[PDB]
C-alpha cells in the first residue's frame, strides 16, 4: 500500500509545515462534502480520516478557518491540513460510525434506540453546540450523518463544518440552507437573518428522530416540510411570523397537536419536554444549547454510578471549559455534578 507522504500544517500551533506521511488510504464517502478518505499514520498507528474539499486557488475557505479556531473533545479534531490536486485536505480524528448509521441499524430491525444512548449522543451533541456558539458559529448542518460515533466508547463527534458560518450581527446569510428534514421554519420562511438557534431547531429533530425511529418532518419537497411541521407544531401564529421572518406563502389554520401523542407510548416525559424546548416555532424560545445539557432529561448522566451497557465508564462529559459555560455561567451545579469538580 503506498506511503504518501505530504507536507501540513498542523491545526493548533503556528503556522509551521511537517512532513507527514500516511498510508492505507481508503476512499469511505464521496458527495457534495467531497471526498472523505481513511488513513493510517505511519509512525503513530493512529487511525484518521482525510476531508479532500474543493479550492480554487485563491479562494479563502471558511471550514479551514473555523475548523482551528476549535477544541473541544464533542468535536472532530483538525489534526493537519494540507494541499493536493488546488484541493484543501483536512486530516481528521477519525471516528469510526455516525447516528445515521446507528439509527438505521435499530430503525431497520424495528428496534428503538436505548433511551441512554439518546441521552448521551444528544449531551454531547449540545455540548459540542454550546462550544461552536459561544463562538457565534452556527453549524447549520446539524443532521444524523453530521454526528459521528464511536459505538465501543459511546463518544459523539460533531462533524463536517462546510456549511458553518460565523455569524455577523446584522448581516444577510442563505435561508436554504441545512437538510431539508432538519431545517428551522425560519429558513423555510426564507429567513435571512437566523440565529445559531436553527442548530437546536436540528438538534431537536435528531432527538425526535432517535425516539421515533424516522425524521419528525419527513417533507417531500422544500415547500412540503411545512406541511409536515404544521402536523405537529400546528399553524404557525401570524405573530409567530413576525418572529420567525418579517416580509410569501399562504396557508389555513391547522391544529397543534399535543406532544405526548406524537411520540410512541413508552417514552420517558423529560425526552417528550425537551422537544417542546427545542421544536419552536419561535427561535428565541429554543433552549440554548447550554441550557438544553441543563435538561431533566440528561439526569442519568449526571449519576455518579453511571455505566455503559457493556459495563465502562461513560466517556468525558464534565471538563467544561469556562470558554463553554459562558451563556449563562450560574449552571455549573446542574451542569458539573459533585464528583468531577
Ligand atoms: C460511510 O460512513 C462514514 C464515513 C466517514 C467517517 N469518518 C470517520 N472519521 C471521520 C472524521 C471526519 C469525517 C468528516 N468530517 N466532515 C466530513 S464531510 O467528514 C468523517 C469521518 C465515518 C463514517
Ligand atoms: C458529511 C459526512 C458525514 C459523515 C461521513 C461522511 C463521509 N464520508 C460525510
Amino acid at each position: 500500500s503506498k506511503v504518501t507522504t505530504v507536507v501540513a500544517t498542523p491545526g493548533q500551533g503556528p503556522d509551521r509545515p511537517q512532513e507527514v506521511s500516511y498510508t492505507d488510504t481508503k476512499v469511505i464517502g464521496n458527495g457534495s462534502f467531497g471526498v472523505v478518505y481513511q488513513a493510517k499514520l505511519c509512525d503513530s498507528g493512529e487511525l484518521v480520516a482525510i476531508k479532500k474539499v474543493l479550492q480554487d486557488k485563491r479562494f479563502k475557505n471558511r471550514e479551514l478557518q473555523i475548523m482551528r479556531k476549535l477544541d473541544h473533545c464533542n468535536i472532530v479534531r483538525l489534526r493537519y491540513f494540507f494541499y493536493s490536486s488546488v484541493y484543501l485536505n483536512l486530516v481528521l480524528d477519525y471516528v469510526p460510525e455516525t447516528v445515521y448509521r446507528v439509527a438505521r441499524h435499530y430503525s431497520r430491525a424495528k428496534q428503538t434506540l436505548p433511551v441512554i444512548y439518546v441521552k448521551l449522543y444528544m449531551y454531547q451533541l449540545f455540548r459540542s453546540l454550546a462550544y461552536i456558539h459561544s463562538f457565534g458559529i452556527c453549524h447549520r448542518d446539524i443532521k444524523p450523518q453530521n454526528l459521528l460515533l464511536d459505538p465501543d466508547t459511546a463518544v459523539l463527534k460533531l462533524c463536517d463544518f462546510g456549511s458553518a458560518k460565523q455569524l455577523v450581527r446584522g448581516e444577510p446569510n442563505v435561508s436554504y440552507i441545512c437538510s431539508r428534514y432538519y431545517r428551522a421554519p425560519e429558513l423555510i420562511f426564507g429567513a435571512t437573518d437566523y440565529t445559531s438557534s436553527i442548530d437546536v431547531w436540528s438538534a431537536g429533530c435528531v432527538l425526535a428522530e432517535l425516539l421515533l425511529g424516522q425524521p419528525i418532518f419527513p417533507g417531500d419537497s422544500g415547500v412540503d416540510q411545512l406541511v409536515e411541521i404544521i402536523k405537529v407544531l400546528g399553524t404557525p401564529t401570524r405573530e409567530q411570523i413576525r418572529e420567525m421572518n418579517p416580509n410569501e406563502f399562504k396557508f389555513p389554520q391547522i391544529k397543534a397537536h399535543p406532544w405526548t401523542k406524537v411520540f410512541r407510548p413508552r417514552t420517558p416525559p423529560e425526552a417528550i419536554a425537551l422537544c417542546s424546548r427545542l421544536l419552536e416555532y419561535t427561535p428565541t424560545a429554543r433552549l440554548t444549547p447550554l441550557e438544553a445539557c441543563a435538561h431533566s432529561f440528561f439526569d442519568e448522566l449526571r449519576d455518579p454510578n453511571v455505566k455503559l451497557p457493556n459495563g465502562r465508564d461513560t466517556p468525558a462529559l464534565f471538563n467544561f471549559t469556562t470558554q463553554e459555560l459562558s451563556s449563562n455561567p450560574p449552571l455549573a451545579t446542574i451542569l458539573i455534578p459533585p464528583h468531577a469538580r
